[PDB]
């Protein structure tokens, strides 16, 4: 299966957005997709217990009809970073668990995406951290870049431990997270310059619920 | 004398705040210091010229009197990236300009803080960063960390970055730019854990104008 680990420059920046997009892109490029969020904090309560709205996203943007738990294993009420609620809990978040569900997924999939919590270095316990799995998976990293004042940096930052890390930058996504501003233009060419992987396309601002919206246009798989 | 540099987890994070507290311990210590912002964006109009709020603030935190143009020799009115508003206005950052500047003021002072613009890759030509700056003068670095969701992330990043360069990270500082949330302590438990230097101290949130609040108290310069 070709797999791909999508991270962002930041918590909010429209990494589960840009996700769906280039989940209906691989679908109308004929690839049998899943989504895969292994870890979850913010949740709602239902009846069939707690429900994140991201990992319902990547679940309702995959091709394959998957039950929740396959989607997203670990599922935490609270919005904080992973390891705290799970301390709280008294539920660890094993690794082996989030490489078994990968696994899973594989005997179904042909293109899976996995979707990280918050930004590269979130903590998951107190002596491992989500990069940490990642580079154990040696998953090649596509990268959400919310195009806002300091996005440059964090672009930048986040870019070279990555490669310091030697795992393969893919490609990264332009998300416009604000109306039109000034500078768009300059910031779009000094970020196409400086992170050294392609542009895989630009999410306009879409005000009215995105990751409902129809975005795979804006995706060129071509380039990943 | 004693130099450092002062970089923050990104742009809005409190850096002069606590540069103005790092400088009022400092001349508590009984030091004679300077601030120096070399490069600044978003100025107001004076009938002396255009004046940036984070320069008049070292300026007025510094033990010695100086004039304006010592402590910020680049002034530039618009809020974006420094080298877009550079170019536009046909006005190079140089090099060499920005390390005279810092010897000028080391005629005069003996503990002398520079603060850096946004965060610590800010670009300050085509081919040149604010990053590539310090690593030639060789500051040691401290780091400021607005606590925040998403602050542990850009805390890791920015020291790893730092210490890759080969610079020495003196120190950092915890900044409440947020009233007391609910995991402020587990946060604190965890940047401390994670950044590679000595925490300095914690500004608490001050509602009202914080720059000009009394701060060096919260510091423990005898880290440094
Ligand atoms: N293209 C766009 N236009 C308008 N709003 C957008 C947008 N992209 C993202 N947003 C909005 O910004 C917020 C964050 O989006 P999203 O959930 O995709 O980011 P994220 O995955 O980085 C959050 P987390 O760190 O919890 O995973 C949402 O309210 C979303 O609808
Ligand atoms: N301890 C605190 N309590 C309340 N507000 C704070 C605060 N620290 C910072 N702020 C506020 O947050 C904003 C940013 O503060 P500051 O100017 O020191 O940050 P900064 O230097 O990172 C901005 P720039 O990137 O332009 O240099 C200001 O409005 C400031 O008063
Ligand atoms: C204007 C702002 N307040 C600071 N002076 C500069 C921030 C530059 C950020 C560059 C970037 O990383 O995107
Ligand atoms: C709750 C939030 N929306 C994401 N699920 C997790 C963000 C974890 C951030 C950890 C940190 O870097 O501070
Ligand atoms: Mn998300
Ligand atoms: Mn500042």
């Amino acid at each position: 299966s070709k797999r791909y680990f999508v991270t962002g420059t930041d918590t909010e920046v429209g990494k589960t957005v840009a996700s769906c997009a280039l989940l209906q892109a691989a679908k109308a490029a004929g690839y049998r997709t899943a989504g895969y969020k292994p870890v979850a904090s913010g949740s709602e309560k239902t009846p069939e217990g707690l429900r994140n709205s991201d990992a319902l996203a990547l679940q309702r943007n995959s091709s394959l009809q998957l039950d929740y738990a396959t989607v997203n294993p670990y599922t935490f009420a609270e919005p904080t970073s992973p390891h705290i609620i799970s301390a709280q809990e008294g539920r660890p978040i094993e690794s082996l668990v989030m490489s078994a569900g990968l696994r899973a997924l594989e005997q179904q999939a042909d293109w899976v995406l996995v979707e990280g919590a918050g930004g590269w270095f979130t903590p998951l316990s107190d002596t491992f951290t989500f990069a940490d799995w990642v580079t154990q998976e040696q998953l090649p990293v596509i990268l959400v870049v919310g195009v806002k004042l300091g996005c440059i940096n964090h672009a930048m930052l986040t870019a070279q431990v990555i490669q310091h890390a030697g795992l393969t930058l893919a490609g990264w996504v332009a998300n416009d997270v604000t109306p039109p501003g000034k500078r768009h233009a300059e910031y779009m060419t000094t970020l196409t310059r400086m992170i050294p992987a392609p542009l895989l396309g630009e999410i306009p601002w879409l005000a009215e619920n995105p990751e409902n919206a129809a975005t795979g246009k804006y995706i060129n798989l071509a380039l990943l």
